[PDB]
C-alpha cells in the first residue's frame, strides 16, 4: 500500500515495505521534542536467510524489528551492515547481537561510533578506506562514496533488482534543507553524490536514509539542497 509515515505507523511500531523481489525497507519512528522523525534501513534475503541493512534507530525498535521480520517474512537475519556511525544506523547493534547477528560496518564507522559512544557493529568491512571503494557481501554491493552527510556514510546496492539504499547522503524529494550537519562534509558531498550517479546509473529504486523512496531524481535532488550554504 502507501509507503508508512509517522502518520500512519502506531506508535512503538516497526513496519516493512516490500521493494522488489527479496527486498524490502524497514520503518521506524523515534518522537524528538514536538517532533515524529522516521528513518529507514533494509532487508535483503539471500538463500534462506536474511541480510539487514541499518538497526531501527535504539534497542526498542530493534527487538521490534526483528519481530516484525518473524512475523512477515520468518526468516533469520544473519548478519547486518549499518551504513554510518549515528543512532539510527547502530543505534540497537547490541539487541542484533544478543539475537545472534553478526554485525559489521567499515573501519572508520566503528572508530566513529566508538567516539561518540554509541554502539559498535562487531566486524570491520575491509577495503571500503577509500572513496570509489566497493565490496560485495553476498546479495549486495557496499559502496563508499565519500564523506556527505558524515565522513564514513555507505550506500547500498542491489543488483538484482536495482535498488539502491542511498541512507542519509541522499535527502527525499519533499526536504529542501540538509539538516544535522554536525558531522557532514559539504564541500564532499557533491562529488560523493557524482560518484553514486556515476557508479549505479540503472538504479530504479533510490532509498533515502529518512522519508519517502524515489528514483535516481534524489540524487541530483540532495546536490541542489547541499548547494543551499
Ligand atoms: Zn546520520
Ligand atoms: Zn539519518
Amino acid at each position: 500500500g502507501e509507503y508508512p509515515t509517522v502518520d500512519d505507523i502506531p506508535v512503538g511500531e516497526v513496519r516493512l515495505y516490500k521493494i522488489g523481489d527479496g527486498v524490502w525497507s524497514h520503518i521506524a519512528t523515534q518522537k524528538l521534542g514536538d517532533t515524529v522523525y522516521s528513518s529507514n534501513g533494509l532487508i535483503v534475503r539471500d538463500a534462506d536467510e536474511l541480510l539487514l541493512i541499518d538497526t531501527a534507530w535504539g534497542a526498542k525498535n530493534t527487538v521490534a524489528l526483528l519481530a516484525e521480520i518473524e512475523k512477515q517474512i520468518g526468516l533469520p537475519v544473519t548478519r547486518s551492515i549499518s551504513t554510518h556511525f549515528h543512532d539510527d544506523r547502530v543505534g540497537g547493534v547490541d539487541v542484533l547481537r544478543a539475537a545472534g547477528v553478526a554485525t559489521y560496518t567499515s573501519p572508520l564507522t566503528r572508530q566513529l561510533a566508538e567516539a561518540a559512544g554509541n554502539e559498535v557493529p562487531a566486524h570491520s568491512l575491509k577495503a571500503l578506506s577509500s572513496s570509489g571503494d566497493v565490496v560485495r557481501f553476498g546479495p549486495v554491493e557496499v559502496f563508499y562514496p565519500g564523506a556527505a552527510h558524515s565522513g564514513d556514510n555507505l550506500v547500498v546496492y542491489v543488483p538484482a533488482v536495482r535498488v539502491l539504499f542511498g541512507g542519509c547522503a541522499v535527502h527525499e524529494a519533499s526536504r529542501e534543507s540538509a539538516g544535522n550537519v554536525a558531522d557532514a562534509n559539504l564541500a564532499e558531498w557533491p562529488a560523493t553524490i557524482k560518484r553514486i550517479q556515476q557508479r549505479y546509473p540503472e538504479a530504479e529504486v533510490v532509498i533515502p536514509g529518512h522519508g519517502l523512496p524515489g528514483g535516481l531524481e534524489l540524487l541530483q535532488h540532495t546536490t541542489n539542497v547541499v548547494k543551499t550554504k
